[PDB]
């Protein structure tokens, strides 16, 4: 059974696939393909995994894995591990407007970043997610490696059968 706390976020459940792009002042721009799965085990959190790969040659780029907790309806904690040696807790809120869910999260809202000894220096991450029917879109802003908070990613995914 779905935990009551997750009712508003039930449209996230399932498999999502699509494409996005990214940039940062210290790197060259890039694009990627993305696969996401949201699932649950009957508690007040979703499980979440992401895999991305290069559009050109399908080489694995970034992945992330963890949990989207509901901290009472309307509140979210996104808890993630990254294979780059970084952990992330983003905190925020969401709203339901018919078939549209808007989630706004940030490490800067009493969240966390952890850096392994060999990780790049990331100090903030902000995420804006929109689920509109069978479309999931997002942007991610990053403060890292001497640069102010600014876009690093954005993508559009579609619900898979
Ligand atoms: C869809 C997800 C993502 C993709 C496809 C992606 C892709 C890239 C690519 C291709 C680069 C440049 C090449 C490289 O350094 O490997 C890069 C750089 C970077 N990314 Fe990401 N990234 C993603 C998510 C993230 C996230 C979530 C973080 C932070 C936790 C992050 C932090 C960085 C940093 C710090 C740089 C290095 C900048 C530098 O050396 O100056 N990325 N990313």
């Amino acid at each position: 059974d779905l935990a009551p706390a997750l009712q508003a976020l039930s449209p996230l459940l399932g498999s999502w696939a699509g494409r996005g792009a990214g940039k940062y002042p210290t790197i060259r721009p890039f694009e990627y393909l993305e696969e996401v799965v949201f699932a649950h085990v009957g508690k007040p959190f979703l499980t979440y995994t992401q895999q991305t790969r290069a559009v050109a040659d399908g080489k694995p780029l970034h992945s992330e894995t963890g949990y989207l907790r509901v901290c009472r309806p309307g509140c979210v904690e996104l808890v993630l591990a990254h294979p780059s040696g970084i952990t992330e807790i983003e905190v925020g809120t969401y709203s339901v407007t018919g078939d549209v869910i808007e989630l706004e999260l940030s490490t800067r809202a009493d969240g966390s970043i952890g850096l392994a000894p060999t990780a790049k220096e990331v100090t903030a991450l902000d995420r804006s997610y929109r689920i509109d029917g069978d479309e999931l879109s997002y942007s991610l802003q990053m403060r890292a490696v001497g640069q102010p908070l600014q876009d690093h990613l954005a993508a559009v995914l579609h619900r898979q059968r």
